[PDB]
């Protein structure tokens, strides 16, 4: 361990003690132009604060609302947390016409 911050990488972004030993790391890319995939999003249980991908998570839409760019995401676990916060829905399109949930 080291410090929790948030270290950059190939398109991603994680925090933990070395690239193998990681205990957040959330990776990116961009499909077509200006948006970005969130596919794979893997955190350490054994750990205790999982409020670290909060961040990661927070980082990424903070970046994307400022180049204007579209967040979407393959993966069922970042999805989900944008699901959450209503405040990130602004740059992830999650208003494709439904909404909500059902
Ligand atoms: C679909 C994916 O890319 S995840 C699988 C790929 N990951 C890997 O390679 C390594 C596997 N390890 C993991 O990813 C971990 O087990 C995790 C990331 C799934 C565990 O998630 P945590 O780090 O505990 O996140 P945690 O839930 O605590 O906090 C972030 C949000 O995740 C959300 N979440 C919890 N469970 C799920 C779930 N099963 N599916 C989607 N979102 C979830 C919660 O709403 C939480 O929000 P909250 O803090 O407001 O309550």
């Amino acid at each position: 361990m080291s410090n929790l911050e948030i270290k950059q990488g190939e398109n991603k972004f994680y925090i933990g003690d070395d690239e193998n030993n990681a205990l957040a790391e959330i990776t990116y890319r961009f499909v077509d132009n200006n948006e970005i995939n969130i596919d794979h999003t893997g955190v350490s249980d054994e750990l205790g604060g999982q409020g670290v991908g909060k961040k990661l998570l927070k980082a990424v839409v903070e970046h994307a609302r400022e180049n204007n760019l579209k967040i979407i995401a393959s993966c069922s676990f970042a999805k989900h947390m944008l699901e959450k916060e209503d405040s990130y829905q602004d740059v992830y399109l999650g208003l494709e016409h439904h909404h909500h949930h059902h």
